[PDB]
């Protein structure tokens, strides 16, 4: 029930609360996506906004039991629902508030780990098949409610990779698989892709494409939490578990 289009966000919450400061995470993160000059990075983000395909959903840290993963994880399989009927591709933002002044990068990626790992218990289906089950396997790729998904980690912490600033609290985006249907890395629409949006993180970052990204698929979890700097983690070493 904690499952919002745009025009349902606001009811969220009013004030001091539960989810109070929901309502201004998600104008803060519309405004981003949405801004004219320079254009968000991400053109896909952009139009999902205006077509109507983005869904929200929040963690509230001061009400876990309520408020936090076991919601979430409701949360997820209505969304997953959701993200099988009509355009393939939607998105599902999560913010995790309320918002905490100064906190770093690393804070913000160690949170992010840790409520995947409270998901991980929620989930009412077996791990997919398809999937290795070991995050230090080059394949393996975060799974729920029956298959993989891509995933990622926005920050106010990043102060370089503006594109991955996506208003002051931490935000998970959430997409399953058939977002990428039709611009698989080896397809000439995927090349386009890629080129188009590293144009526009060119015209807005701070700091170029960071190289797990690829030249333009091993260890994607690297992918999740990308550094604001070219540091590379090592393979094995998810946090994930
Ligand atoms: C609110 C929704 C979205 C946001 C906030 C978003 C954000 C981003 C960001 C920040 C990047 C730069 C690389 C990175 O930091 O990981 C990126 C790249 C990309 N996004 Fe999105 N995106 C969204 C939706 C989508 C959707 C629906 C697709 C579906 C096709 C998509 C496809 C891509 C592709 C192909 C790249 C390029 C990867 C590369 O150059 O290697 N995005 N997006
Ligand atoms: N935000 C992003 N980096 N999006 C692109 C994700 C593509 C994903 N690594 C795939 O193999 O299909």
């Amino acid at each position: 029930s904690y499952l919002w289009r745009d025009s349902e966000v606001s009811r969220s919450g009013s004030g001091d609360e539960p989810f109070g400061w929901v309502p201004e995470a998600h104008s803060v993160f519309t405004e981003r996506i949405l801004a004219e000059e320079p254009p968000y990075p991400c053109y896909f983000g952009t139009q999902g906004q205006q077509r109507g395909n983005n869904s929200f959903s929040a963690v509230d840290t001061r009400y876990p039991d309520t408020h936090g993963p076991a919601a979430l994880a409701r949360s997820l399989r209505a969304y997953r629902q959701r993200a099988w009927q009509g355009p393939k591709r939607q998105t599902l933002i999560v913010f995790v508030g309320p918002a905490v002044p100064g906190a770093e990068l690393a804070d913000d990626h160690r949170r992010f780990w840790t409520l995947l790992d409270e998901l991980r218990a929620y989930d009412t289906e077996p791990w997919p098949a398809d999937v290795p089950a070991d995050p230090s396997d080059p394949r393996w790729q975060w799974c729920f409610d029956g298959e993989p998904w891509f995933i990622f980690a926005a920050s106010p912490a990043y102060k370089d990779r503006r594109s991955r600033d996506l208003g002051p609290c931490l935000t998970l985006v959430f997409q399953v698989r058939r977002v990428f249907e039709g611009i698989g890395g080896s397809t000439v629409a995927g090349k386009a892709a890629k080129r188009r949006v590293r144009e526009g993180l060119a015209r807005y970052d701070r700091i170029g494409p960071h190289p797990t990204l690829g030249d333009g698929t091993d260890f994607e979890w690297r992918q999740y939490t990308l550094p604001d700097d070219d540091s590379v983690a090592a393979p094995d070493a998810c946090p994930v578990r």
